[PDB]
């Protein structure tokens, strides 16, 4: 799952996806 991987090695990304999941983490940092 390309998202979760790229997410997880973003400390800001993998922060934030901890409380909002990692596609809608993704979507802020890397849309």
């Amino acid at each position: 799952e390309p998202k979760r991987e790229v997410c997880e090695l973003n400390p800001d990304c993998d922060e934030l996806a901890d409380h909002i999941g990692f596609q809608e983490a993704y979507r802020r940092f890397y849309g």
